[PDB]
């Protein structure tokens, strides 16, 4: 039956009963809960030796074409029934099979309403897929995501859209983007243990100067696109420097923020992540949506990990910065929120307010409820990095359960891969 | 073997091994994760109708009475056996056993340390514990209550302390206290449908009503306690005035903000929860510790189930309030946490801010892990409803898991009493 779910800024009450349709088991054990982990195993889709077992691959398959004739207003058993027979020759034939572009569509789009740490899933069937399937080399990869690229940008005015490449096989041929981003700046560890740039791509950023990229040495350099085709080497490519739109950094009242020489790119995409949909796998798949200022202002710019800008705007604020205590951060924070948020309409880049994105995936959950009894929500993620009780979400209790289709993480590519 | 947990802030890895010690199943199942359900079953701890079964019973005494003799530094093998000889011969016949002071002492620090949802509990050993498991009578039981108030207080230089009401026998005689908090303000549902007062003590407030307490109906009227002695039915008993210890709201730059008459109790102090050791469970414990800014100031105030205080004080900033978007919730809720925290340093009555707390609590549970190897900790508890990654616990995983002995909420006595 169903699991109750509770409001407590409304007091209303839900009834959770799509829960029942999760498949394996999830990262809490029976005694304990491990739900603040960023990577579980449960979220982990790794590497890949030989096909996956014919036993395996047909009940996922028939589920899932299930599940699309399902989706349907207006049945249609007959093309239902047909399509069933078909894919089921086409595992006893090949081994495998191909979906329909429709099926891929409304794969891709039902993983993304399945992703429970995304806020913006109201948006879950506004999506542009480009079918890359054919793609062969790495050359033509480059081309697909410049292609994406240019049309998710849209001068400005986000598009949300997902490249589909060639599904996995034997797993000995997979195409990856050793990315985490389509577009994301470098880190370097200068000479004397400074850190310059993004600390989180400190890694990565040896990784492309070990390919043979020209490291910049800049606070913002945009890092390269590393390709991986059909389990070939991969490859490094320059993103054109026209294709990477980017929002300079401005407050509309300090006239000193633009001093800090801040700025971000306008494109979020996540590079590295797997699909997976009736038994098959696509290793490679970027998509993008739009930002939500507090990933830019509080995370990007004051993670102590990351740029960690926070103590020299609390400074030039003229804020007590050695009193813990006088709530400094809690001021500058927001200051920051504000530039970002501001330049970005300035600019006229798309993007979103915590509070506004809060309330609509409330909009959502709802008709998701209603809909389908069920809305995979992890409520850790869910809730934004400031102003936690001020929004709606963190009074709404959640249930979060892996369905399918699903966006799965992955290995590093170059600690799982035979050069 | 220990669970791998993580710090993104520090890069900082801990290895978990105390999670073996768990009980009972928690919270999340196998394939599905309820960690942000506020009253799970797996935290609650009900009525009784007949004593603990002695196979029971004296499987988890012996546990206890090893854990005890176990924490001290220089070992007592002989008192230890003895101990457990006497707690046998006790349970043979008697039905039952009593802890000695030390134990109920260690037992309650050790059921603090062990509250997942405690961020304070780095203070875990300086605790104030008063024995009244002689406690007979409701006016007896006011009169502890009086004497912990007073003690607690302090005159504003707030003191951590419990007091320790007769344990549970056959779960018929249960000594309760139908109080969430010993402080805490009245709700009324007003005639025109508005609501004075406190929201969230609605039902209780009507209660007290109904057991023939007279309404002041006012936004901040003080209840009474509602104590039941013994099994016997609830008796109500005004808190003594002077008792009671408040901290009138005001801001050190906006003198309006007096304008708003706002106003709340010094002393946070839980009522209802049920203290479990070695096989006994004390169904009235009240303890107490000191207030965290934000428990007020966003919570308490900002909640729209609360006070709901947040657009009135957005006017009074001259904030775009009609424009979500221009982040003034994020301002006001800031100025009105500067607000609670400056009027009680002014009024010298003991608080913490979020940022002091949540780094104090960190000091803590590294302390623990090097103690004890692990530390039980709800991630979506201990996060502060603002400033979240701001605030270290934030890039914190963590494991949330139930060890005894422990403090387990319980039914609304209300429900399950039978006058
Ligand atoms: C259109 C507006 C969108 C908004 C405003 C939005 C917002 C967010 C935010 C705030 C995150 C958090 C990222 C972080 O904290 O690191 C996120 C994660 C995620 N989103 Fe969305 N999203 C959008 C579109 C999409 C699209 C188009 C897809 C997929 C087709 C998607 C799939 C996901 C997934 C899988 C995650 C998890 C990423 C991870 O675990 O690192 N989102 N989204
Ligand atoms: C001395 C300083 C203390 C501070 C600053 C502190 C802080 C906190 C805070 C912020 C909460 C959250 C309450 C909420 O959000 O509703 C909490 C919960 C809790 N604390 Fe502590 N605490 C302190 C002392 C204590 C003491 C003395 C005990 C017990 C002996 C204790 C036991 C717990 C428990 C069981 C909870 C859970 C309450 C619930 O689930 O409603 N704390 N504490
Ligand atoms: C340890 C903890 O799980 C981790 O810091 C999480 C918390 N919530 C988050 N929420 C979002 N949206 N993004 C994140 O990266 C995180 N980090
Ligand atoms: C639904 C969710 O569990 C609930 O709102 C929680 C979140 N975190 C919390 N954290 C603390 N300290 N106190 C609370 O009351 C809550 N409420
Ligand atoms: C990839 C689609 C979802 N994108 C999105 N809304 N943002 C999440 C990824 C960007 C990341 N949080 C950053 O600020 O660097
Ligand atoms: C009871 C000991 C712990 N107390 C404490 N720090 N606060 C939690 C209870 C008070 C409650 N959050 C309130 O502001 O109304
Ligand atoms: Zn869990």
């Amino acid at each position: 039956q169903y699991v109750r779910i509770k409001n407590w800024g409304s007091g209303e009450i839900l009834h959770d009963t799509l829960h029942h349709k999760a498949t394996s088991d999830f990262t809490c054990k029976s005694k304990s809960c491990l739900g603040s982990i960023m990577n579980p195993k449960s979220l982990t889709r790794g590497p890949r030796d030989k096909p996956t077992p014919l036993e395996e691959l047909l009940p996922h398959a028939i589920e899932f074409i299930n599940q699309y004739y399902g989706s349907f207003k207006e049945a249609k058993i007959e093309e239902h029934l047909a399509r069933l027979e078909a894919v089921t020759k086409e595992i006893e034939t090949t081994g495998t099979y191909q979906l329909t572009l429709d099926e891929l569509i409304f794969a891709t789009k039902m993983a993304w309403r399945n992703a429970p740490r995304c806020i913006g899933r109201i948006q879950w069937s506004n999506l542009q897929v480009f079918d890359a399937r054919n793609c062969s080399t790495a050359q033509e990869m480059f081309q697909h995501i410049c292609r994406h690229i240019l049309y998710a940008t849209n001068n400005g005015n986000i598009r949300s859209a997902i490249t589909v490449f060639p599904q996995r096989s034997d797993g000995k041929h997979d195409f990856r983007l050793w990315n985490s981003q389509l577009i994301r700046y470098a880190g370097y560890q200068m000479p004397d243990g400074t850190i310059r740039g993004d600390a989180a791509t400190l890694e990565f950023t040896q990784l492309c100067i070990d390919l043979g990229w020209k490291p910049r040495y800049g606070r913002f350099d945009v890092l390269p696109l590393v390709l991986q085709a059909d389990g070939q080497d991969p490859e490094v490519f320059e993103i054109p420097p026209d294709l990477v739109l980017e929002v300079t950094m401005e407050h509309p009242k300090y006239e000193w923020f633009q001093e800090l020489g801040l700025k971000w790119y306008a494109l979020p995409a996540v590079a590295n992540m797997l699909l997976e949909v009736g038994g098959l796998e696509f290793p490679a798949c970027p998509f993008n949506g739009w930002y939500m200022g507090t990933e830019i202002g509080v995370r990007d710019f004051c993670d102590t990990q990351r740029y960690n800008i926070l103590e020299e705007v609390g400074r030039r604020m003229g804020l007590e910065t050695h009193t813990l205590a006088s709530l400094w951060k809690d001021r500058a924070v927001t200051e920051i929120n504000v530039a970002v948020l501001h330049s970005f309409q300035k600019q006229n880049v798309t993007i979103m307010d915590h509070h506004t994105a809060s309330e609509s995936f409330m909009k959502h959950m709802q008709n998701e409820y209603r809909a389908r009894g069920g809305c995979p929500a992890d409520w850790i993620w869910l809730v934004p990095p400031v102003s936690g009780s001020i929004t709606p979400v963190f009074h709404q209790e959640m249930l979060n359960y892996v369905l399918s289709p699903f966006y799965y993480y992955q290995i590093e590519p170059w600690k799982t891969h035979i050069w």
